[PDB]
């Protein structure tokens, strides 16, 4: 698209609909985007001493990037609770963005004073790497996605990557990209930049808890008619004689009897918990959670394999790494303390993933015999196995919304491990730079490469409209379904609110399991 | 096809050529076949004594195979670096086999004197097991395929297999195969016979290295938004008093960030050194290397599941038995030196599966409490877990191509361990003997079998073409790529050539993984 | 072509006729091939010593190769005569090649005493290196092309050819063809392999 410069390149569009089956949610937002890098591409690494485990190669470029992987950044409240009550499931299906009303000022700090106008001509380009030819950074969890609440002004991210490294230099193999070798399209006033995408067949994610478990899953009034192992030695006047007896699995017998299908995999994480005093006091925080390693640096293990948080009465707990937290609006950046934050549980899954904190389960270690007592022993990690079945992380409002494939030889069962839709080729990554401004030349030739820029900023409103689809529920369960509410009791304030100096701000997580499905 | 006898059944096909998506490679060369088992079937087992790990049962038949499981038996050096160094993958389509100007021989050793002669009329019979109805042989890394070199002469392997065994003796359900029990076609010379595959849809075998790697993926630029525990204890005047504190992962934070993926599986493998010294002195030769076991006999695990040979400068060290080793052309086959062979290293993994010799990461143990110490412990063995994704074992040029994929129930993921492609069809089983020829019977009739034949052998060519297509570059990286080449500086011979004496050998094993793709 | 073993795979021409214009001289002869290298590729190079103005590397191959880059191959001494009495000059323009006949034989020497006899079905097999992907050793004066008198048997020659060397030793760039590596046709008795070739625009030599 293209016309004047009085001419609005877009109107704003921030709806959202539902229609029965899908339900659109349309959005926009104002941003504004600087110049990084003061206009170049810069070498970036690790801190040379700095431990092994963190050290690192890459660079960080002069373009800025755009992105919406958080729910919030197309469901409102109100809206997100509409789905969430209501909906076995849903998934993402199209999308379509659009940039406009582009605006390129200049600022001017002459001596104590500065004085921003107009730079009409100058630009901004953008471009999408729709082939996926630039290191995918999205879906990283970083935090520069849209304002869940409309009416916020953002900044737009700075994109950076990483390659291989030898320590904190490094190692020929890692590639060098740089983001002018792509045609990007080149906006000045009263353009635009639109473009649409179409997501790939996946898999509506589980909004639902299950009813049934595992375990207690067959029917009471009825005992199987397998067999299985009830005593071994038997009385013999005063000491016993060993005499394998076998019964017949049934209801008081329930822990003995046979089944079908196994507890999702686990990978044990250390137990902490909400209240101060339980907790071992020392440093464990790096020291005692669960990790994994390659080329010899430990890396954590953050959104561990999907499992629940704690055994029943036992909300206080959670895993070391295996939740999602996130910051109360305000919360400082590090060392806050435990009240600044609010973490979420995932007690919803108990029913057929493993506890995080505690083992899988125990197998026999040695062979017994007369002389030999029978062995066994407590498993912590426990890869996929046959017959095993399980849910994967929820998702929260406020929580990634996708995340892409790795190009690999091979993948297992793909959903995001932070939770959200694993795709294999998600939303192309959108950048955007402005067109240097060479501030005054000299008269006299240099071959130089310039260094004195028109000091300048862009800014323009951006617009997300995306179609999602849903799986309505369906259960015959006769008593009440739990739905989320919002607390009656007067509040000096509204959740999902402004505060009194307009600071919008998300009171809790949300999560997605309400409706309730059986196993 | 057929004709005469002053008539060659084929002409010598043996070119290459690419077509920029496809590339057909030719190959044909001379080869001979005596008479196996002087014509019987025979049947085979381990030595009554020998360690049961060790025991089998079988037969041995008088039929000789022909075999190309060898990439070098279609690639020259050459070409192979044509593919290898423009190619992010490549596969196999289909192939068309001929054998032709078959010729029978029949050697007298009168006394102190043989005679070789033409045996015109005498026959050759081959057939090709393209039902899968005999046991696939090939895929075991056996030697006996094509000559890398054209110009040399080969012998053709004789082919045997086994089955079940109670140690050294037969069981039973063993099955024994006849192959006279087939309908084998029968060639005199002026007989060729030609057949044509087709293979099935696999995955391209990547031959690209990553640039990035699972852990150092995200952007630098940015702190993520989500959480984690930076701290457990906190400062009270002289003592700690535990309080827990979270930190938002930024790039100085790295190892803490939250991710979404995890590395390859693993089964740890000891390590051993290029370098004599630094390796313990004595037998663990068998006792150390890591292993598996069925039915009581311990079997050893080569190549073991896919992952990278050594961390950060240590291209000194790798596996037990987690690598490729070939020997250098002549080396004798038993206890040879070091020095005799060429071991394989996959570093180019490093980035998604983990180091063989050392552990996976570590899971937690205990449960931790005011007063208990928060436990711990290092994984060496993790099966497929949710979100894992790895590359599978590099090819080398001198290294197998495919291999069957066994009949059963159930697989995972099938690439040969061994590295290749896993096929479940793969090219049928080709088979030749030389229908015998009773030397002189006596006047008066006897029902025994017959034993005294003609003494006599078979030779003849035998040409493999195959098509190959191919999945070409395409990135935007800006420097260099790395590449395949042969040292400049002067040498006494030329690598991939013939010696003084006319002995081809090839002085490295080729990988190929050296173009590099984004993570 | 082909046929069979009692049949004569083609006749044996060696004329030559004057047609004001052009001319074309025919010509047959009987030839013989060992073989060399004892089947085997053999890398070759100068004696270390050697001056170095005398140095090399290369291969021989168990290739032999066939030859005619000499007049006399074609002129017969009357004929030459001919064209270079009445000519301001002349030029070749096109050719015609065919082997034929080919038969195989092979020695015993069980003892004292050889005996050479048949081998019917063996085959020699020919191919012509129409993409000049070969180094080309024709041209290099070398000796063994055909015998200027007809009724003159000979043996067929050995390819070899030379690459790059520092001093008597192989250098990287240096390549190593080899012959197999190519599509031959393959030939048994009663097969002939005909194959034919024209010139590009050159000048008449100046015969004045």
């Amino acid at each position: 698209g293209a016309d004047g410069v009085g001419n609005s390149s877009g109107n704003w569009h921030c709806d959202s609909t539902w229609m029965g089956d899908r339900v659109i949610t349309t959005s926009t937002r104002t941003w504004a985007l600087p110049t990084y890098n003061n206009h170049l591409y810069k070498q970036i690494s690790s801190q040379s001493g700095a431990s092994n485990d963190n050290h690192y190669f890459g660079y960080s470029t002069p373009w800025g990037y755009f992105d919406f992987n958080r729910f919030h950044c197309h469901f409102s409240p109100r809206d997100w609770q509409r789905l969430i009550n209501n909906n076995w499931g849903f998934r993402p299906k199209r999308l379509n963005f659009k940039l406009f009303n582009i605006q390129v000022k200049e600022v001017t700090q002459n001596d104590g004073t500065t004085t921003i106008a107009n730079n009409l001509t100058s630009t901004v380009q953008v471009f999408t790497d729709s082939e996926y030819q630039l290191p995918y950074v999205l879906g990283s969890a970083h935090q520069g996605c849209l304002p869940p609440f409309p009416a916020d002004v953002f900044m737009v991210p700075q994109y950076g990557y990483l390659t291989l490294n030898n320590g904190s230099q490094a190692v020929g193999r890692s590639s060098f990209y740089c983001l002018e070798y792509f045609p990007s399209q080149m906006l000045r006033t009263g353009n635009n930049f639109t473009f649409s995408y179409t997501f790939e067949d996946v898999p509506f994610h589980s909004s639902y808890a299950h009813s049934q478990s595992l375990d207690r899953l067959m029917n009471p009034l009825i005992d199987q008619y397998l067999y299985y192992l009830s005593r071994t030695n038997t009385p013999s006047g005063t000491t016993t004689q060993s005499r394998l007896q076998f019964s017949q699995a049934g209801a008081s017998d329930i822990r003995d009897q046979s089944r079908n299908w196994l507890p999702g995999p686990c990978y044990r994480q250390q137990r902490v918990s909400k209240t101060s005093a339980d907790n071992n006091n020392s440093e464990y925080s790096w020291t005692g959670a669960t990790k994994y390693h390659l080329n010899g640096r430990d890396s954590l293990v953050n959104p561990g394999p999907a499992m629940a948080s704690h055994k029943d009465d036992e909300e206080k707990f959670f895993p070391q790494s295996g939740v999602l937290i996130f910051g109360k609006q305000g919360s400082e950046k590090t060392n806050v303390d435990i009240e600044k934050v609010m973490i979420t549980d995932e007690e919803e899954i108990r029913t057929t993933n493993p506890v995080a904190t505690e083992q899988y389960g125990s197998v026999s270690t040695n062979l017994q015999r007369g002389n030999r007592q029978a062995a066994t022993a407590d498993v912590n990690t426990q890869g996929v196995l046959p017959g095993m079945v399980w849910q994967d992380r929820d998702v929260y409002l406020q929580g990634p919304i996708w995340a892409k494939i790795p190009h690999t030889d091979g993948h297992f069962h793909p959903s995001p491990l932070m939770g959200g839709f694993g795709l294999k080729h998600p939303p192309p990554q959108i950048l955007i730079k402005n067109t240097p401004v060479p501030a005054n030349p000299s008269t006299t030739f240099s071959a130089a490469k310039f260094a004195s820029f028109i000091t300048q900023y862009s800014t323009g409103q951006v617009s997300v409209e995306i179609e999602w689809e849903l799986q309505k529920e369906n259960s015959k369960r006769w008593n009440p379904e739990i739905q989320y509410t919002s607390n009656y009791n007067k509040s000096v304030n509204v959740d999902f609110t402004v505060d009194t100096n307009g600071v919008y701000s998300e009171p809790r997580p949300i999560g997605t399991r309400y409706l309730t499905r059986n196993l």
